[PDB]
């Protein structure tokens, strides 16, 4: 059994669609430099008419800006994805689910993961090095260049709680091709 999230959402019709071919996570990227950018108003617009799990993606915001947002876009889960401390993360999830991202890019990076355990954990990647780590981690979260030709290869490795992708579905950045969320989630789920 694999979860599917898909991030970058910027309207809603790729919203919705993402909910109809059986997407279990919409996240909505909360970074200023980054090309799917959403404002909270935006995204609030969006989020609200979701029934399925709304993640915000942030990079190194602080934890005040984190929460008002959360608050008023009316997010579920949020996904930490800078060099936030470990007292941070906690302090965030005294008030809401939170997710933490780590790059991975070999061995040293999966020790620095096990510092946040405690906490879903999102791999930023080679699946490879993640085996002899695997079954410490609480629900990992797969992310990194995955498309519909590879999430099957991904997950037969690894098997985690879920899998994540952003570009792999894109017409261009920002919008979504409908036809390769079909794709990716028939292919991800085994369907």
């Amino acid at each position: 059994m694999v979860r599917v999230k898909i991030c970058g959402i910027t309207n809603l019709e790729d919203a919705l669609f993402s909910v109809e071919s059986g997407a279990d996570y919409v996240g909505f990227v909360f970074y200023p430099k980054s090309k799917r950018y959403i404002s909270p108003e935006d995204a609030r617009r969006i989020s609200v008419e979701l029934p399925v799990e709304r993640v915000g993606v942030f990079v190194n915001e602080e934890p005040e800006k984190i929460l008002d947002v959360a608050s008023y876009v009316q997010l579920n889960a949020v996904q930490l994805h800078g060099e936030e401390p470990i007292e941070l993360c906690r302090k965030i999830a005294e008030r809401i689910l939170v997710w933490k991202a780590v790059g991975v890019s070999n061995e040293r990076d999966m020790e620095r993961a096990l510092n946040y355990r405690e906490f879903p954990i999102l791999l930023d990647t080679d699946w490879s090095l993640i085996l002899p780590y695997r079954d410490r981690f609480r629900y990992l979260v797969l992310s990194g260049g995955l498309n519909p030709e590879n999430v099957r290869s991904a997950i037969d490795v690894v098997r985690p709680f879920a899998v994540d992708v952003s570009s792999g579905v894109e017409a261009f950045p920002g919008k979504k091709d409908h036809d390769s969320i079909k794709m990716f989630i028939k292919n991800a789920k085994g369907l």
